[PDB]
């Protein structure tokens, strides 16, 4: 059912070595993978090797897994292969800066979860799928696309020579699949609001306990949100270019809605592009800023993400003022 990489693809990835200059730059939170397209698969291998060890996964299986995942991301403007590696890199930076706070199993599970969090995304939102009673919406009632992403991830692991997790004990195998399932589902932004509220209460009252599994799950959920939204933590030019991709995809969804007799919300209406700056301002105030603020309280080393987010919020305000 899943698309499979060619022998040339996975065998070639096995020979990749990250350039020395990038080895330094990749550790920074603001790192933009954008100008290194041919290196994206290799960049992911590198991050897994540094965070989990060069022998954590059998190289051949890891390369097949990565290239088949790439092949199963579609040609959509935003939720594509580039996005997958970008989100995985943000997780890499978070994990690197909070290394011993997370178990070996959690680090490997989370890096894989990020690479696969939007696997086989079709360019359509959950709102579209549920508003048009799409098959996927009947099965996966809530977090529709996210449940599909997890199912597709398991499907790729089931491909011959692709199960990088088979060497784990039966207990840890089940454990990592659960970590991955919860992490991918957490990228359904609808769940973010309640999760952040709960974490803020736990933090403020002092009940937050990282040794409490239910609490760990929530912190990991917030981390996934922070990574999924990380385009807002890059340098302004990069943030602005990515925003163009985000809207390109949403406008295409809006176009399809119009064709079917349903008017899209302003955000997905390309004829309302002038409202984008205010739309982003609202998003930063309602989602981004609160997200990174809570993340930084829980994990101090992630402060750079919050600083960058605040900087971009100021940039959007500048646009609104006419200082673009
Ligand atoms: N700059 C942004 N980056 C990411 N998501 C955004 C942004 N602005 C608005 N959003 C909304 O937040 C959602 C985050 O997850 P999605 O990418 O599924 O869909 C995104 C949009 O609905
Ligand atoms: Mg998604």
């Amino acid at each position: 059912h899943m698309s499979i990489c060619t022998s040339e693809e996975w065998q070639g990835l096995m020979q990749f070595t990250l350039p020395v200059r990038l080895c330094k730059e990749i550790e920074l939170f603001h790192f933009d993978i954008g100008p290194f397209e041919n290196m994206w698969p290799g960049i992911f291998v590198y991050m897994v090797h540094r965070s989990c060890g060069t022998s954590c996964f059998e190289l051949e299986k890891l390369c097949r897994f990565i290239m088949s995942v790439k092949k199963n991301y579609r040609r959509v403007p935003y939720h594509n292969w580039k996005h997958a590696v970008t989100v995985a890199h943000c997780m890499y930076a978070i994990l690197q800066n909070n290394h011993t706070l997370f178990t070996d199993l959690e680090r490997k599970g989370l890096l894989i979860a990020c690479l696969c969090h939007d696997l086989d995304h079709r360019g359509f939102s959950n709102s579209y799928l549920q508003k048009f009673d799409h098959p996927l919406a009947a099965l996966y009632s809530t977090s529709t696309m996210e449940q599909h992403h997890f199912s597709q991830t398991v499907s790729i692991l089931q491909l011959e020579g692709h199960n990088i997790f088979s060497t784990l004990s039966s207990s840890e195998y089940e454990q990592v699949l659960e970590i991955i399932r919860k992490a991918i589902i957490a990228t359904d932004l609808a769940l973010y609001f309640g999760n952040r509220k709960q974490l803020e209460e736990m933090y403020q009252t002092g009940s937050l306990n990282l040794n409490n599994q239910s609490h760990r799950d929530r912190v990991i959920g917030l981390m996934m949100t922070a990574c999924a939204l990380c385009s807002v933590t890059k340098l302004w030019p990069v943030t602005k270019l990515t925003a163009n991709d985000i809207y390109a995809e949403f406008w295409a969804e809006g176009d399809e809605m119009k064709k079917l007799g349903i008017q899209p919300i302003p955000m997905m209406d390309r004829d309302k592009k002038d409202e984008v700056p205010q739309g982003q301002l609202g998003f930063y105030n309602a989602v981004a800023i609160p997200c990174y603020t809570t993340l930084t309280q829980i994990l101090p080393p992630t402060e750079p993400l919050l600083k960058a987010c605040r900087d971009n919020l100021s940039q959007w305000e500048k646009v609104i003022r006419g200082e673009e």
